């Protein structure tokens, strides 16, 4: 049954990147209302919504530092603690932990996952 | 395209448990030849094949000790090292690492995943 309440990684149209969020409504004809984890909402096409929670091991992602830098990295681990998700991301042979909200996908990285994980 | 070469967790008919393996052939009409990671093969119905690599965070699984004991546990982490998969499994509040081949699903545990992950 129905996609509502599912955690996903969904495209944000203005910038092309995919962000963690939840489907809150099936708006019809292939469209879905999304509440991103930052609290932004919008309608998103099913084809721009990736059914991956968590983002997959061995995936190239975009990691966010606290001073607003970013970089690519490869997911090498997932960890649950106190109900929260953490990613282990490798960059130049070094692994570092990131919170769920510090990991996003560029247009190119999300697009890679569409055939396996998209709701298109 | 085609399911061949996909890593999966598939039911072994005699005992009801699901084991790690790969689809090697589409035998037709919903059936698939499987090469389990131990090297056993058989044909398996798509409905008894779970498209999860790895087995999902927060899933109840069956963990295998080296002296042939087993127990239930909950997946709390995934880790890649040197190309290999490792699970962190929690039992009574304690976490322990297991190799891929030391983690299976009982009939009840695999059956839980069928709606989300089955090829039925």
């Amino acid at each position: 049954n129905s996609f509502v309440g599912l955690r996903v990684v969904a495209k944000w149209s203005s910038n092309g990147y995919f962000y963690s969020g939840k489907i809150t409504r099936d708006v019809g004809a292939g469209k879905y209302k999304l509440l991103f984890d930052d609290g932004y909402e919008c309608d998103v096409l099913g084809k721009d919504i990736l059914l991956c929670d968590p983002i997959p091991l061995d995936t190239e992602v975009t990691a966010l530092s606290e001073d607003e830098y970013f970089s690519a990295g490869v997911v090498k681990g997932h960890r649950k603690e106190s109900g929260e998700l953490y990613y282990s991301i490798e960059k130049e042979g070094q692994r570092k932990w990131y919170k769920r909200m510090a990991v996003i996908l560029s247009l190119e990285q999300g697009n890679r996952l569409r055939e396996q994980y998209g709701l298109g």
